[PDB]
């Protein structure tokens, strides 16, 4: 619903965050997601509930939630992350804050492309199925990246 | 407008109901498993610190507490009602592992551990995770839909 969280997305393994690529306040529709070391509220992320657990990831700065590219209903391995306006079923995730991941309705797993547990600044994520500890998620305050925040609100 | 809803044991389809079924509990009564449906055995959560609530029975404000209150309860511990509110009362409502997890580790399971508990079967704190100790919040209205718990 319009009352939400403002949260760091927190790669549990390397520490790193999710960001839009370039780091823009507004930017382009399909542009990647990646990890990168940087704090800055162009990197914020709101969960926006919709449907029990299931929700949109959404960008604070300009609005746009992320996206499974081409917006399959059952996207393979593989397939980037990115942001984009639109907002349909097919961009639904859940915010798993026991097991710490993110996961897709269709039932993959958003992860680091290539799975390392230290990815690189930059690295683009994907949807995948596997699970392991590369792909773990946690969700903090913007003014503190070890204190857990609640995301469903 | 808090969520209200049921807690539905998984395994057999039975609910959480405060023993006896009254709108009034007193202190300490049980937490058992019963099949029936009623506004007395909606309850409601009242979140506290992130992922940490009271369970809250609707109809009395009554919350679940290990029977004595203690920090570190014993496996068998029985699940009782109380008005008190301390943070020995705290739960998460594990919806993903679909679990009900107290502070100190333990979850929430039908006294004996049975996938197919009778009527009046009380429930109790123990440190085993199976498929029998398993919940999912429902609605009042649709006992198959899942809703969320945290708003």
């Amino acid at each position: 619903g319009s009352h939400m969280a403002t949260f760091l997305i927190k790669h549990k393994a390397s520490g790193k965050f999710l960001h839009p690529k370039g780091g823009s306040s507004n930017p382009a529709n399909d542009t990647n997601l990646v990890l990168h070391s940087d704090i800055h509220e162009r990197m914020y992320f709101q969960f926006d509930v919709v449907d029990e657990r299931w929700g949109y990831i959404k960008h604070a700065a300009s609005g746009k939630i992320v996206h499974p590219l081409g917006g399959k209903a059952d996207p393979p391995n593989e397939t980037k992350l990115v942001l984009h306006q639109d907002r349909h079923d097919r961009a639904l995730f859940a915010m798993d804050f026991f097991n710490d991941n993110i996961i897709h309705k269709a039932g993959k797993y958003v992860h680091p492309k290539g799975g390392s547990t230290n990815p690189p600044n930059e690295t683009l994520t994907v949807m995948h199925g596997d699970k392991h500890g590369a792909m773990e998620f946690i969700f903090v305050s913007p003014k503190n990246k070890d204190k857990r925040v609640l995301v469903y609100v």
